């Protein structure tokens, strides 16, 4: 409320609510990816666990945004959450490509919100994103690119063999 | 590569590579300073250890820049490393003055890169420098100024005595 | 200085300084190899760690030479450090071949310095090299040859698969 | 005796006995230096302890030579031990200069014996000296030069003050 | 000697000495196999360790036979030990086939000695072989057959890949 709100624009408040939607959508996408890889006809446990972990990380991101919204005196507003873009996610390669596309979209939304904060002279917002989101996103995208490269190297002329080996020797934990 | 690169300009990529060169040059300068103070005709162990520690710190700085370059999708490019500016470093006072000059040069390069990042709207770069370099540099320059002042107070009319006492009671560990 | 210098020729002093340059050049080469393998489009962690460890080992070698130079009363003299021979290092096989070529060059330089020491009747120098460098180099070259052979056996008709398996089952730690 | 003696020349046997004499003479010199610094009118405990420790180290050196003589089948032969060159040793500076002169003399004797062993193709003798004497001597001479330099820096225009400070802050343990 | 010898035929005594020769020959064969796999151009550590362990096991077998010979009052007689049948041992498959051939030969020699003992009514000899040799040999031959089958399954159309995988996932310890 207005009792604590200071230097917190309506534009930033709304963009924060939009970003919560994007993180919860991303969490939902990762839930769908994770359970696809748990199908008996897909059966790649390491890939399932990778994406289920990302579902939790994205929910945590939304939670942190909602805590900050209240710390600043803004009001959380929730919208409908769109279902994921696919019901079936193809190979590990297809899935990891979809995830990197998703992560770049979230990263661009973080950068856009940082730029709005900078324009509005809101350094608390800018520090919040830098401290809890920007480097986390850069680290995750780098990890996913490393994975993509290893998955791509393993396709060669024996795709099933490569897909099994990647799950067993890189992801399974 | 382009598979992960996002909001990372060619200008920042090149300046990062330049800054790696400056840190490795600084590491090399500190290696030369450290071993000069280990000469049998100089023999100031605390001063030697001070500069050898700084050689390692500057290498670590270069390492962190190289990790970040890859996290962002840029490409490390290495250049020849210039030898240090002196083969003999004079007194502890002369050496500490040279080190503060070196550190101010690195600090200015950090500030210049921060300003480029700000101009290019690259908040990850700006946060990286603020979080791992700017305050570390400020702390080190303050330490070195404190040392300079103590060394200068000890010169008086008995320079050898002062140089021994500083090494024994401030630096030796 | 002359206050401690005994049985230490100008020829050995200069060759020691040259060898410090070669070790620091080798360290720099291994830094470049290590970070190449950390690229998102290469992504072979075990190979990166192998070469980063070698960067540190070669720096340690230079450090030991510089300590001995001072123990003997010689004077360390530093020269410019040439950049590595390549900016991109190809496959793990290409890189391991380059490393063995580098190591044989360092080994020949050690042998040449040993021979100079023997000719100058400098047994301290000869023992120093035998005790801290010759067997270390032989052990490392044997390791690298073992690696080369395993990498070569894995190329067959599925190079990407072999390169992944070598990194995962031999190098990753 | 001849029952075990193999590749052990009469020349090396005699030079070993001569070297035992030199080490025991050096031990005796250090005993005299140590007790001089324990005089009530000299009273520099750290300097006394430094030289008493060196008396023990030199005796240990003689002991090791005598063990090796018997291991090789040679026969220990003892000669009269000359008294030290001085009854009073002057300042800490005078004493440290005398000690470095003594150590260089022992080092030259080690080098001469190494050269005889090399000429006689006696690698056990050569390794023995390299492993237990040459580097120990180099390390000690470097230490003594470092001390000389610090003592010399402290003389300035207040010699008593410098002599006290060196004993208290470098040697006293 | 005759002071303890009881129910111990000259035929069994001689066959025991022959069997010691066969075990020491087998130990020597396994030493050669082990070091072949340690060559830089073969480089299969698990295979090397497998055969070096077998060298020790076969020596232990000879030792046990020699202890028993003396327990029974027979006299150990040693003969020349023939060098192994090959200087180079080919692939892991070739080597494992040679080892199974060697083990079947030792097993037949054990069975022949058991039969001689049975014919001579020497139950101590028969129990000795049953208790310390027959089942050990059966277990080892079964292990080696299991290995052969796995090596053979891995040849397919990528022999190098299979040879690496067997060493890494079955033998390396
Ligand atoms: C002279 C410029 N160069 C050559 C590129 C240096 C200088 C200093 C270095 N210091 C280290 C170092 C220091 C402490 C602990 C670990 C390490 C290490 O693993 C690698 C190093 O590499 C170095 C290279
Ligand atoms: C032959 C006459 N000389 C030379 C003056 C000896 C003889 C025996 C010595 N034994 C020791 C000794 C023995 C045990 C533990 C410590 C020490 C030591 O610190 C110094 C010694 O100094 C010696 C000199
Ligand atoms: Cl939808
Ligand atoms: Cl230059
Ligand atoms: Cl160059
Ligand atoms: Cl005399
Ligand atoms: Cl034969």
């Amino acid at each position: 409320s207005s009792q604590i709100r200071q230097n917190y624009s309506t534009e930033v408040e709304a963009a924060v609510n939009r970003l919560v939607n994007l993180y919860l959508r991303a969490s939902y996408t990762y839930l769908s990816l994770g359970f696809y890889f748990d199908r008996d006809d897909v059966a790649l446990e390491g890939v399932c666990h990778f994406f289920r972990e990302l579902a939790e990380e994205k929910f945590e991101g939304a939670e942190r945004l909602l805590k900050m919204q209240n710390q600043r005196g803004g009001r959380a507003l929730f919208q409908d959450l769109q279902k994921p873009s696919q019901d079936e996610w193809g190979t590990t390669l297809d899935a990891m490509k979809a995830a990197i596309v998703l992560e770049k979209s979230l990263n661009q939304a973080l950068l856009d919100l940082h730029a709005l904060g900078s324009a509005q002279a809101d350094p608390h917002l800018c520090d919040f994103l830098e401290s809890h989101f920007l480097d986390e996103e850069v680290k995750l995208i780098k990890k996913m690119g490393d994975h993509l490269t290893n998955i791509q190297r393993l396709v060669g002329s024996q795709a099933g063999l490569g897909e099994y080996l990647f799950e067993r020797l890189t992801l399974k934990h």
